[PDB]
C-alpha cells in the first residue's frame, strides 16, 4: 500500500473528477523535471475537458509551472488541448513548442535556479492549485517524491489546493534517495546560508512537507515516466570528447586540477552524454557529480565506478537506462542524491563548490557569445534551463557543439549569434569536433582568432576569416569588430536558401 | 608617522626609483575601484620612462589588472605613454578607451565580483608586482588600505614583489573602516561560505596582509583621488527617479516589499543621484546599502539616519562630498564598510540578501535583452563592471535610462540590441523618462508590448511598433519575432548618417 496515511486514503477520487478543481485561469505548479517524475493521469482528463468546453464556447485554459520539461501526458495532451495560456520554465514536448513557436502560448524560460523564488514572490501570479507526482505517502503524511525533486517543495508551500498522484509505476525503493531542505533557500530575504560544503553532502529529509487540509484530492495512477534515448556517441561526439578529456589531462598536469577534477555538471543533450561516455573509462578516478541532471551517460559512469557520488534534482534517462536503474536500485541508491532544484542551480553553492560546467549549445559567434535557445533568433527549440546557472558560476564553463549543423547546411561559429543566452564573460571553452578553444586571458579578436582557427568547420572557416578580417577594417570600433550590414546575413542566407553556404 | 612598522621603513625609496622594478611584459595588479585609492606617481613615474624607451625603439608595456576604473594619473599616464599591451577588467579613462578601441590595448570586461578568482586560476598569467596605495602601515606590517579596497588583497597575495605608496593626503581615521577576509573566496575549490547576513557585518579585520619580505618599494606620496564632478540631475533624471520611486512605494502597499525596502545597490551618475535625493525625501525607514560604492547622496542620508549603513568596496564621491568625508571620517567610519570586491560583488551574498539592482544601460531590444557596454556592437564605454554581479543575483533587477541617446539622435529602444550584457532573464524593471515597464510574469512578446508602450521615446515607438509587427508576421519563429534583415538597421543607419531616425525621401512602413 502506497498510501500509508490511513486518514488521507479518504482523499482518494477519479483523476478526472480532481481534474475539475482545476479552473479556467488558474496557476498550476507541478512536479516533473526532464522528463521525470510529472503527473500523468490529471492533465490528460484536464486536456479532455478542456477540448469539449473550447466546443461548446467556452474559454479554458491555465498557467503551467513545473519544474523544468516533462512529458506527452502533460505538455503534450495539454498543448494538444489548446489548454496551456502561459507556461515556464522549460519544455522539450514537441507539441508544445509548436504553439510557442506559433505564439499560441506565452513561454519564459527562467533560470531554472531562480524559479522558485519568483514563484514566491508572485511573478506568476498566486498558486491555485499543485499538482505532484508521488511513490508514496507516509504515516505522517510526508509526500515521498519520484524521478525528480524540482520545484514541488516551493508549489506545494504556495498552492491553495493540492493534488497528489500516486504512481504505482513508481519504484517503492526511490525513498531514501531525495534530499530536501527545511531552510529559507528561495523565500522572503533574508535567505538562510545553505550549509553544503561538498557535493555528497545531505542537509535535509527525505519527504516533501504540506499540510493535509490541502489536499483536495489524492490521485491512483499508473503510468510511465516518458523520454527520449541519447543517441548513441558518433564519430563527431567522440572527436569532442576526446579534445576535452585531452584537456582535462594537461590542466591536470599543469595542476590546475586536482587528479579528480572537480563536481562536473553536465548538460542536456548527445554531446554532453558523449563526454560522459568518454570520463567512464577515462584516467580521472574518484569523480562527484554536482549537476542539474543525470543523464545516461553519468549513470554509466557511476557504474563504472569512475564517478563515486551524483547531486542532481532529476533523472534524464532513457527508456532502456531507466529500466537498468529500477532493477539495480539498492546498487544505485546510495550513489545518488536528488535535491531541490534551487539548490541543486544555486549559483553560491556552485561557486563554492568550484563546479566544471560542460553545456551544448545552438551556436556560438566568432567572438564566443553563445546561443542555447532561439534558431535564427526568434525559434524556440527548449529552454535556457539551467545553463547560464552553471555557466556563470562554474570554476570553468565549457560548451560543446558539432561544428556544423543540419547536414552542414548551417555553420554552429557564425559572425554573431542571432541570439545571446550566455555571454563572453560566461564562456571559457569551446570544443567542436574539429579542435578546442581554450580563450582564458584572452581580448574578443583574441578570442576571435582562437574560435575561427579551433572550432570552424573547413567549409566555413574561410568565410568566417573573411567577416572577421573585413570587420577589423571596417568597423565603427574595433575591440569587437563588427559589420553590421552582414552580421546577421548568414541565418538569413539559410531563411532564403535553405543554407548558409553561398551559391 | 604613517609608516609604523620601523623595518618596513628602510624601503621607503623615490618614485621613480621605484618604477625601475616594473619590467616590459610584466603583468601588474594595482589598487584603484570608481577613480578611488589607486597609485599615483610610480605610474607616473612608469609612464616617462615608458615613452623615453619608446622614442628610442625600445619597447615597454605592462598587462595592467586592477580593482576597476582608475584616473588620470594611472589610466590616463600609461595610456598616453601607450604602455599598456593588455588592460582588465575595467576602464572609465578616455585616452586608455582610445587605446581599446583602436585595437592597441587588448581588453577583456570581466565580471568585477569574479576577478581575483580568475587571477588565482592563472587567467592573467602570473603576477610580477602588485602596486596598492595605503593610508598608513600598521605595526606588524598591515597595510591600511585608502578609499578603495577592490581586489588588493588578492594581488599582494599573487605577486612577485609589491610596491606600496603611502599617501598622506588620505585620511588617518580611514583606518577600521575596512573588512579584510582573510577566508577563502575566490582561492582554490572548495571555497568557504561567506556568512554575511546583514549588510553591516564584519567578517575579517582592518589591514591588508603581506609577507613584508616581498615589499621591495615603498614611497610616500600626496595626491587627490580623482573626484568626478557632482552628476546634478537633470528633468530627464528626475521623471526617472520619480517613475521608480512611485513603483516602489506601490511595491511596499502591496506588501511585496518592506517599508525599509530591501538592501540598495545603484550605479553611478546623474540617475543614480536623483533616485538618491527621493530617497531622502520618501516615506521609506531604515534604508541600507550593499553595493559597490557609496555616493554623495548616501552622506546625507547616513547623516540623517534615513540610511543604517552602506556597504562598498570604493568612494564615488564629487570634490564636496570627498573632502566633507573627511572632516568627518570619525562619524562616517562608523556608518560604512569598504569591503574585498570579491565580497561586495559576491552572487551569493547579493542573492541571500535580496539586494534591489538598479543598473544604467546603453540600450535595451524591445524584448528587454540589455546592451552595457559596446555602442553598435563594437565600440567598448566602459565595461560590463559588477552589473551583471547585481542584475542576475538581485530580488528586483532594475535598467533605468533615458528613452534617447546623442539629443535624439539614438534610441535607446532598439529592434535588437548590437551587444548583449543581459539576458532577458536578469531584467526585470525598465525605467526611462517614458514611464516604468514592469516585465515580470510575461513571455517576451509580452515584454514587448510592455517596453514598446511605456518606456520608447514617442518619436521612435511607431518604427518599433512597425517593426514588431512585421516581425510577428514574417519572422521565422514567433516566441521571439525579428526580422534580420532589418534587425541593426538603426545601428548601421546611425553610423552611415548620424541619426536613427529615418529620411522621408524613402519608404518606411510606419509612415503609413
Ligand atoms: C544545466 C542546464 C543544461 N541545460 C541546457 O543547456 C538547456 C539548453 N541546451 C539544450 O537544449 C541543448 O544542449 C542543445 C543546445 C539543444 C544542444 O543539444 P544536443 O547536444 O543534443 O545537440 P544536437 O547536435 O543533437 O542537436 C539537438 C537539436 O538542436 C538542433 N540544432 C543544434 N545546433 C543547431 C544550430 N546551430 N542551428 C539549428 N539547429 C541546431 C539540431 O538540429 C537538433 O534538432 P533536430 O533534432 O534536428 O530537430
Ligand atoms: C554595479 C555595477 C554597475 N556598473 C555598470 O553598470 C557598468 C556598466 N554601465 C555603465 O558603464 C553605464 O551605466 C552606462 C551604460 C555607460 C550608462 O551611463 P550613464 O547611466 O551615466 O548614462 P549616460 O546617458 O550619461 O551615458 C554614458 C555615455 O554613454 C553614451 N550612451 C548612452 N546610451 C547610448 C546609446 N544608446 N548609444 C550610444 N551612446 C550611448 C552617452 O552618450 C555617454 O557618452 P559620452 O561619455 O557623453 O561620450
Ligand atoms: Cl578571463
Ligand atoms: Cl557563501
Ligand atoms: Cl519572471
Amino acid at each position: 500500500e502506497r498510501i500509508r496515511n490511513v486518514a488521507l486514503r479518504s482523499k482518494v477520487c477519479p483523476a478526472e473528477t480532481a481534474s475539475e478543481l482545476i479552473k479556467h485561469g488558474d496557476v498550476v505548479g507541478t512536479s516533473g523535471f526532464t522528463g521525470a517524475g510529472y503527473p500523468k493521469e490529471v492533465p490528460k482528463a484536464l486536456a479532455q475537458r478542456m477540448e469539449a468546453a473550447h466546443d461548446r464556447g467556452e474559454k479554458y485554459q491555465i498557467s503551467l509551472i513545473t519544474g523544468a520539461s516533462t512529458g506527452p501526458q502533460l505538455d503534450g495532451e495539454l498543448a494538444k488541448a489548446n489548454g496551456v495560456y502561459f507556461r515556464s520554465p522549460f519544455n522539450t514536448d514537441a507539441t508544445m513548442r509548436n504553439r510557442i513557436n506559433a505564439g499560441e502560448t506565452e513561454y519564459f524560460d527562467n533560470h531554472l535556479g531562480q524559479v522558485a523564488g519568483r514563484a514566491v514572490q508572485g511573478n506568476y501570479g498566486k498558486f491555485n492549485i499543485a499538482l505532484v507526482e508521488a511513490t508514496a505517502i507516509t504515516e505522517d503524511g510526508g509526500i515521498v517524491p519520484t524521478s525528480s525533486v524540482g520545484n514541488s517543495q516551493t508549489f506545494l508551500n504556495l498552492a491553495e489546493k493540492v493534488i497528489i498522484e500516486v504512481n504505482e509505476w513508481q519504484n517503492p525503493m526511490l525513498e531514501g534517495i531525495h534530499d530536501i531542505w527545511d531552510g529559507n533557500v528561495s523565500g522572503v530575504p533574508t535567505r538562510d546560508i545553505v550549509p553544503i560544503v561538498r557535493a555528497d553532502q545531505r542537509v535535509g529529509g527525505p519527504v516533501l512537507r504540506v499540510n493535509p487540509d490541502k489536499i483536495a484530492a489524492i490521485v491512483r495512477t499508473n503510468d510511465r515516466d516518458r523520454n527520449a534515448p541519447f543517441a548513441a556517441p558518433d564519430e563527431t561526439a567522440k572527436a569532442i570528447a576526446g579534445y576535452l578529456l585531452d584537456f582535462f589531462g594537461h590542466e591536470v598536469k599543469q595542476n590546475r586540477l586536482p587528479p579528480s577534477l572537480l563536481p562536473l555538471q553536465s548538460g542536456v543533450g548527445n554531446v554532453a552524454n558523449a563526454v560522459l561516455e568518454g570520463l567512464k573509462e577515462g584516467p580521472f578516478e574518484n569523480l562527484v557529480g554536482y549537476s542539474e541532471v543525470i543523464q545516461d551517460g553519468m549513470l554509466a559512469m557511476l557504474d563504472s565506478g569512475r564517478m563515486r557520488i551524483a547531486s542532481a534534482s532529476s533523472f534524464s534517462l532513457s527508456p532502456e537506462a531507466a529500466e537498468e536503474i529500477n532493477n539495480r536500485m539498492d546498487f544505485f541508491r546510495s550513489k545518488i542524491i536528488l535535491r531541490q532544484q534551487d539548490v541543486s542551480n544555486s549559483p553560491g553553492i556552485i561557486r563554492r563548490l568550484g563546479c566544471i560546467a560542460m553545456n551544448g549549445m545552438i551556436e556560438a559567434d566568432i567572438y564566443g557569445n553563445v546561443n542555447s535557445t532561439r534558431v535564427m533568433g526568434s525559434k524556440m527549440m527548449n529552454g535556457i534551463g539551467g545553463s547560464g546557472d552553471f555557466a556563470r558560476s562554474s570554476y570553468l564553463s565549457i560548451f560543446l557543439s558539432p561544428s556544423t549543423a543540419k547536414g552542414g547546411k548551417i555553420s554552429a561559429i557564425v559572425p554573431m549569434a542571432a541570439h545571446v543566452d550566455h555571454i563572453m564573460q560566461d564562456a571559457q571553452i569551446f570544443v567542436t569536433e574539429q579542435g578546442l578553444a581554450d580563450l582564458r586571458g584572452l581580448s574578443p579578436v583574441q578570442r576571435a582568432r582562437e574560435i575561427i582557427s579551433k572550432c570552424a568547420h573547413p567549409d566555413y572557416r574561410p568565410m568566417l576569416q573573411d567577416y572577421f578580417d573585413r570587420a577589423l577594417k571596417n568597423s565603427f570600433g574595433k575591440h569587437t569588430p563588427h559589420l553590421l550590414t552582414e552580421a546577421l546575413s548568414w541565418h538569413q542566407r539559410f531563411i532564403d536558401t535553405g543554407t548558409m553556404l553561398p551559391s
